């Protein structure tokens, strides 16, 4: 059958253009009949990684996101809400899949790795991305894999909250392109599970809450974590590190009108915007986000006290009559 | 990819009080076994800083004696679990730890050390509760003295299992005053604290051996180098353009706590260093 | 008492020059096989600075991809048993090498590295016979290319046994230039060479990453800060007195050759620095 | 495995770029315990085809080089010092190896041809090349092979000297591009080895001795030969052959200061330049040669007598102090 010329048996082919092809991941759990609990293994999707002239990291983004637990609503898609009614988490194969949408004919590197810490910080500079244990290096279009140490620790979830994100994490994951020519999009990156449900309880809220202190930083925390609000002395920032249609409430200190701007993938949905100037305001809004960089920020003056949630929500309202 | 060590680093000169001192007379659970403690192994620093996973098999406090069998006191090495535990008040206190021992001064001593094989983490990135991850806690105790002189210098006995590498982590430091303030960053490990006080620095030595010293700060004013307890200068360069910040490079070694170092300048207005431990290394001009 | 080594580390980034090249045409056997070699092993630097005697028992050369299946030109990796023999000239040099191996740039190769079980030293006193001392010399080479872009990305396959523990090995550089001359006292590694020419500073590297650099010299003018080829600057501070001498502190991040700094000023009639690889870290005021 | 596209058995495909990956040669000697005399067969490399719109042959370079005999230092740059310590030479097979840098989107001829008489000229043209008996045609990209025709005649190596090289030498070798669309790099052909040793004697020096006549055209010759040093009537002409370190040594009759000049592929190593105005000069001078195009050239004048030497050297002083 295929021709292929200029070759002699034992000779190299460079073809003009690669690509596996994709299916359907309907999830198997497992009834390991347990303190009558449950086991999933199904394939989660990730994120697509676009190129990096420079020297990148999961978007250039930072804080640890990627973090292993599941429920990383910011990594896991679908096992959000399983290991929902859960308290205890054990993983047994995790392998990262590297496909790839672009051509034999970009120019750059993207990278895999994993880090034990999942609290360690991030990736510098070329050298230090290769000293990592468990990575790889592809150029980008062509097709990668990496698997992932697993233990069988009893670990928990975050459900209550733990600052020491070390000690219940199994891992962090990165992904990185360095030397591109164009931040365009050459690979999707996929997810391969398998986890041991244990204690199940009584469904935890997927809610989130977070407070900006009146002048300061940082309130509290509940998360998970789709969003960052911080304040710059004027004018709020609200940055995702999610995807989807959310739902947005809350309102702040201020004393000034609401501008009402963002930035990147987004999909407005329902601002309201109710302020009394002078006080303090409120803000529900709807939006609805894909990609990264998406941005909000809210644009006001003396940003004296930051709070807001946000949980999931679909195409639903947000707005008076 | 999973390496052992089984080194014999050493570790602090004991002087005596009469009165009742630990780990200096010093406080916040300095000594915390898990290394590193850029504090306690001056060795296995910056080879555990390319990994993430400890863990021991053996280490042994040894207590030799530059004093003689005329000196009037006590020495003490013990081991608490908690990493976090707070140390030592009196006497009756110390005695009651599971792994203790008590010596003359003169008289020559030793430690072991229990040690599980649970798999603990590094400090890379940062963990609050010190005790689920540090191995242990080790104690250095003296009463009874008559003068805060030297009678001991105590040894490190290692035996280390190294784990998952990725990436040394910063053998070298980085320490940043806020110009009015207090602190702005860190990388450490930790060796230093840079404090300033409104005129003057401070160089507060937390180590031991040769360092190298970099950096300069903000002030208007010609700086004089002291220093205080064991220390020896061996290359102190001093830039100043008056008006207007500084810098300094210089070099020293230190074996003892006390180590102080301080700058003295005015109007102390930015602190800014870096240290990375380095041998009789240059730092002059010429 | 000794340790065993099992990892991989980066080495440089192959760029292409349809010429024909050997190590970015640095010539004086760079990549020698010995650890250290701070300029090839960027991790190892610091084990085998805690020992004496070291041992191969797999080394393999690693080469992957950048560039795309319409680059045009040759890579090549070879192994001379001489840590000092001269480099290749031309391509028929190079492919008489009984340790070679020879692929189109865009495709991934390999080489396994042949290795004694001799009890070789490494390099902290000096030894001019390189050659008893260090294993192998290794060799990249391109040619016939179409333009000198970037297309390869090597590795190394490591397997060291550390022997007889060191007391610390400085992993600082300490690099001298004369008043008006050439050059003072090393101690290396060496990561950086620093010359002056008569006005004008030269800060050629050799190594890639992050590092930290610090020093001044003698001038009589102020600093502009330039710099060549792959290079991320990341803290530049830059003290002057102007009449006098100068410091600077910097903090830059490499990742090529060419990778140039210079600092440029007038009357350069002292050169000093130190360099000893550092983090994304701090390096001025505030 | 392989997917390729749009393809029923049976078709053909032709590549965006092929390769084939190169090892390490490591010679074996074969005792035939003769004479007690010995057998070689290793694997020397070539050139580098660079490609010629025009018309050339190897190198456009002239005075059949090329030239199968070993010590063609010109040619096999291993066996110059083995066929060393021998007298006779015999092969068993030689075979032209052509693998291919360049990629299937280049646009020209490269051609492997075999001359019986290592003295006859070289190609002319196009209908020219391709009339011999041993003769290989492929575009550049693709990959190609030459087997050439060996007898087991007596012959002679060149130790002393012999102007019939047709009547010692086993053959010419060719290699032809034309139609290019660029002097570029698309190939680099290797040399398949299998040589008989024979009556083994007190080891030959290698050491080249070139005189030009005193008006004249050329004096003695011992070589090999990798430098052909003419004059025009003011300044020297040195014309590199060969690749590598070298060195030099003579001087001339002129009477005129030295200008070193040259063109190419060059690395000067050390150039020391006695004159004394009026007479004659000297020059001592260590290059160093990775190309054709190499030249050197001194410039002087009335280069009324020419002499060299030339023996292959390190990196090797060649000034005083
Ligand atoms: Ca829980
Ligand atoms: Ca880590
Ligand atoms: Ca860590
Ligand atoms: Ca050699
Ligand atoms: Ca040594
Ligand atoms: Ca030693
Ligand atoms: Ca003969």
């Amino acid at each position: 059958i295929i021709t292929h010329v200029g070759g002699v048996g034992g000779s190299i082919m460079a073809p003009v253009a690669v690509s596996r092809q994709l299916v359907g991941s309907k999830p198997k759990f497992t009834g390991r009949t347990s303190g009558g609990v449950t086991v999933t293994s199904h394939r989660e999707y990730l994120t697509q990684v676009n190129n990096s002239s420079g020297f990148v990291v999961n978007g250039g983004i930072v804080g640890n996101s990627l973090q292993l637990n599941p429920s990383n609503g910011t990594l896991f898609s679908w096992l959000p809400a399983l290991a929902s009614n859960f308290d205890q988490y054990s993983f047994n194969s995790v392998v990262l899949d590297y496909v790839p949408l672009c051509g034999t004919t970009e120019v750059g590197r993207v990278a895999l790795y994993f880090d034990k810490d999942s609290q360690d910080p991030e990736p510098a500079d070329r050298v230090e991305l290769a000293n990592f244990g468990v990575l790889k290096e592809t150029a980008p279009w062509a097709e990668a894999m990496l698997r992932i140490p697993t233990d069988k620790v009893k670990r928990y979830c975050n459900d209550s909250a733990t600052v020491d994100q070390k000690l219940i994490d199994l891992g962090q994951l990165g992904i990185a392109t360095y030397g591109g020519a164009g931040a365009d999009a050459v690979g999707e990156l996929f997810l391969a599970r398998s986890v041991t449900l244990y204690f199940p309880q009584p469904t935890n809220t997927l809610l989130s809450s977070k407070r900006l202190d009146l002048t300061g930083s940082l309130a509290d925390a509940t998360g998970p974590g789709y969003l960052v609000l911080t304040r710059t002395p004027t004018v709020l920032t609200h940055t995702f590190r999610a995807t989807g249609t959310f739902n947005l409430s809350g309102g702040l200190r201020c004393l000034t009108s609401l501008t009402l701007g963002a930035t990147g993938a987004v999909v407005i949905n329902d601002i309201l915007a109710i302020d009394n100037v002078g006080t303090a305001s409120d803000y529900f809004l709807n939006c609805t986000v894909s990609s990264l960089p998406a941005t909000v920020t809210f644009t006001v003056s003396g940003v004296a006290a930051g709070i807001l949630l946000v949980g999931r929500a679909r195409a639903n309202v947000v707005n008076l009559l």
